[PDB]
């Protein structure tokens, strides 16, 4: 009855800990980061700048969640049925969906394009309230027989700084994606996916939203361009990681090294 | 199911991308700018000064929507009934339709005039209320038996800018804006219709609504004055088109070249 | 059922035109300057300083509408019946209506000053919120059975600038102002009939309520003063007539020349 | 039919303004300067500085409404029925009414002081909220059958400048205002009652409330201190008066002369 | 039927200053400056900076209501029966009620102490909404039976002061104050009962709250330190008692002198 | 009939009192400051920078609940059927909840852990929405069954510092604190239980929240660094204990000294 009213005994934290499974992402030291692959349960961030590579493996991710062997889970604590059929939401809040990109990524990844497509439910977000509604309507998609396992909303900020410029309105900002960040910690939690949030950063080395984000995502990194098509994602807040750099490619198979 | 929701997977963004249809502008070289015409399911934004053609361009699609060799599409995606008795809706926020216009560019391109006006409803409003409130209600006149595939809005922003001023509403002003071109984008999307809308600029050029209105417009031209009658259209931001500029005239026949 | 919904046909917009009926001022150069006299179906403004005139004329047009022969029309094109039995509404936000004044232009004009004084209801209103609501009851007037056919809004803009002091709640003020126009230009359209609204100018020359105003008259006129009883009318903005300017008197018998 | 819509002929407007009855304010001067006494169906207002001689006048005027010969008007057009037994409400924005006043002020006018007190209803109000309302409730009080003929807000902004420090909310004030002075004008306008109020002033020369007020109010003046117990209320706004000037006395007998 | 609309006649008013009762303060001096005592029927403040005795005098009255001979009435207005079994409402806004100081100033005074507290209501107000619904409850306690003589707001300002920050939150602050200082005023006109209040002053020379509390209590003193154990309470505004001072001091019994 | 409307007679008070019991911290000096341990039916904060000793102290107290010889309580007043069974609330603001800490601080104490675990809910709070309502819902807990004996917050404001940013939100922001202080001292009371919260402090050395919180906060703490693993506990206000200073220190067994 108390987990009903969104609250869990110290015990339960300890038992759902081991329901929680990883993503690979296609990139060895990337992966190493993360300490096995992108958890669930849990909000991960990738904040850089435009062309940094964040939604390529946002696109990479929905790709991989069709590959058996690239989710990671205890056999004894996971059944392989919770983990069938996984599908993909990706809430599109510029227009950065690449339908080909996906093709391509799956080609070269011997993953069928096709089915990726096909278990991919995409919403495009024109504003901050479709965004917010598109987020809760998840748990309607699972309602109606979805097993939604991968959770991408790119991006997690855009939307709300179009709609509140000036400082004097920043705390109906703050106060609002806070509310989305609620949403989206409990989806993950609640249906055991992995949320997966791109944002951006301003000028001095902050993502777009201050501690309301900061503090409500688990896994925060900063992705920055290397020569050439390299990239390095930098881990800089997880709960017992260490902070540690990865260096990867964002190729025609798309993610990789 | 899902598309109840708003949802669509990415194969149904493939089978949407087939029942696209384009509507010519009457010069060959803005329709090559475009790729083939204004495209259904988009809105497309026409930004420039007063006198540069937008509100032209607006009633020379009123007229050529009724000339059914102006409609180019695949005949296996898209049956005749789809388009047939098609209708347009100009919302006006100034005052510029003008019946005896539309009169003129027909009968220089072989349409009846009067079939012109009987086919195209005219939306005056006064302010942003009656501008959204005319856009949502287009949804009500589709289901009277209106085949609407034409949505003008002229102008985009006169209203919001005339009501809100200081940047102290601003936030509000864009939250009502973004509000709006999610409609927009509905109309087109769900009723596979042109939306077009005509925008002003500001002050190194950018289109009056900041990113709230770029970001949903999915084509973006801005229309120069060239000499005389000539005006040049630059399409800057595409899905996929290369950034190009097309030439053309106003004329005592419309839109021409 | 498309009117219904606030949309009218190119076709019902050349039909409306054709049952626009004028009143004339009294003034042969103003009506010359109006082509004919004051429209029906539109919004006249008349702006300038306090002793311009603006009132003097509202006053004069409250009597000419009692006149049959200061009612121009087509025949054919409206009944005997629709012009019968006009009735006029004076919405009065500072108390300037006279009946003496009435009576005065009345007997100089050769009517009967009672059948202008009870064919003419008038709305003292204190604020913004009774002026509208004014506006709006003259619905109701009609409904039960008055044939309402001029409509004076002495004056426009008072109430709304002495409740929104200060540019801090100038959004509000100017939507509320855009409601109002919104539901004069209803009148005006629905009920075929003449609407004149008095306002003020500001410098470097404007009237008071921006574009919000200036985009919903139809006709706009800035009056001043000449040398003694001498006013002239300067008509800078209408659909299709010519700027021009017109001088007239004001004098015991009301507006002349 | 069109009364219960606020609207009156120009037919009504002469015919009510036969019932209009004045009520003396002990004052010759002062009488006169008012055009015979005070008038209901208007609001008439004396700004002035703190022991100016207003509260005075509020209560002199709650003792002479008891003197039927104090009472002037037409026999033809008012009806006895309609002035018999009268009853005032004094509105106490600050705890300014004095029974032992009004008991001196009637004894040496020769009234019963025991019925003034009796047939004055004091309504004592501690902010803007509860003075409007209590002005509000006046048509509740006639409801119940008294015969309420003259109305006393002492004082009309008091308790709005105490609630509204600041400009920034200074639009919020101006609106209250407006609408209370709406209901003030009602309440003098359907019940035919005299209703005066009280204010003060400011920097140059000009009652606090701006013009929010000063439209709405028929009769002002300004009343200052001269030598001792002399006082001088100058009439600078009303309909047909002269701007006169009128002196009187403060003293035990109450105003004189 | 006036009553039950908020409105009192002029009888009435006299009617109700015969039921008026006293509370003696302890201090000789005091009970003189007060006209005999603490006024039923009244809101009294006492204001001044921190252990100026505020919060001793309101303990004291709490304790001297249960001494019939500190009761001071005219029996043929108040009946034995109206001050039987008295009870007290302490409103505490920083936790200043101390049972142990009213056990204290009880045992001295020859009252017993458990008598006191057993009938004394204290409710602790975290926040501004509380502190206005706590007064508002006391109509509840008495239709309960309970017979509450004495309310004590311990303080009156402390909470509204600590939510309002910024001049531009005032107005708001002024507002909730103003309905507050209504309902203190209703319950001990209502239920002819002392209203006591405590506040803090400001630079030049002022209690919290401005003119809105200032206009809204009947009885306000500026209490300061004197040597030692002494205070001094100064009367600055009453409706008819002279401006006066009174020296008390802050004794193991209590108030006394 | 009265303890329903929120008031409590001074017996009810004395009486409330004796059924006080407190928590040891484990630090004999820390005890012996707060006058024998945390004490239920109060707020207790202890405010100090990150690092300061805290969240450990948090973390202490769920461990120590589950001794019973770590609840000292008067037999004659509390039966051992009140305190049976007591569990833990946790409501976590920024993820600092560790379980292991939990085990070890037990381990070392010689109590089972994994009981401290099954007693203590943990509520993730990701804005100041779910902070309160979590804090609420205590009601519901102890209504289906659990005895609720410790509360804590863990931090009190940093979800409402990240999301009122700007003095023009500040009046919000401390009125939203005022509720949720007022809900967390209800419970204390009611449910007579230790409520325990940490906070921040700023600049002079102030806990964060002002006096809204510091008013409705019983006991108040700074916790300092000393040298190493030392910490210094400063009582700075407490209804009746003298202000003094606690060293304590943090080690593998959690609070000592």
């Amino acid at each position: 009855s108390h987990m009903d009213l969104g609250f869990k005994s110290g015990i339960d934290l300890l038992k759902q800990r081991s329901t929680v499974w990883k993503l690979s992402t296609s990139s060895s030291e990337l992966d190493s980061v993360l300490g096995g692959g992108l958890e669930s349960q849990s909000v991960t961030e990738f904040a850089g700048v435009f062309g940094s590579g964040k939604t390529q493996i946002m696109h990479q991710s929905c790709v991989n969640l069709q590959n058996p062997e690239f989710l990671f889970y205890d056999e004894e604590a996971v059944s392989k049925g919770e983990v069938a059929q996984p599908k993909a939401v990706y809430i599109d809040t510029e227009g950065t969906f690449r339908p080909e990109r996906i093709m391509q990524m799956a080609e070269h990844a011997g993953i069928d394009g096709q089915t990726v497509l096909d278990n991919t439910f995409v919403a495009r977000a024109y504003n901050s309230d479709m965004q917010m509604l598109f987020a809760e309507k998840i748990e309607d998609l699972i309602q109606e027989g979805n097993n939604i396992k991968l959770v991408v909303i790119d991006s997690l900020t855009s939307t709300f700084r179009n709609e509140y410029t000036g400082r004097g309105k920043l705390a109906e900002r703050q106060q609002k994606l806070g509310r989305h960040m609620a949403t989206l910690n409990k989806l993950a939690d609640l249906f055991n996916c992995v949320v997966l949030v791109t944002n951006q950063v301003s000028a001095a080395e902050q993502a777009i939203g201050g501690h309301i984000v900061g503090h409500a995502a688990t896994f925060r990194f900063f992705v920055r361009k290397g020569k050439g098509d390299k990239r390095v994602a930098k881990l800089y807040d997880s709960p017992h990681l260490p902070d540690a750099e990865a260096i990867f490619r964002i190729t025609e198979k798309g993610i990789q090294d």
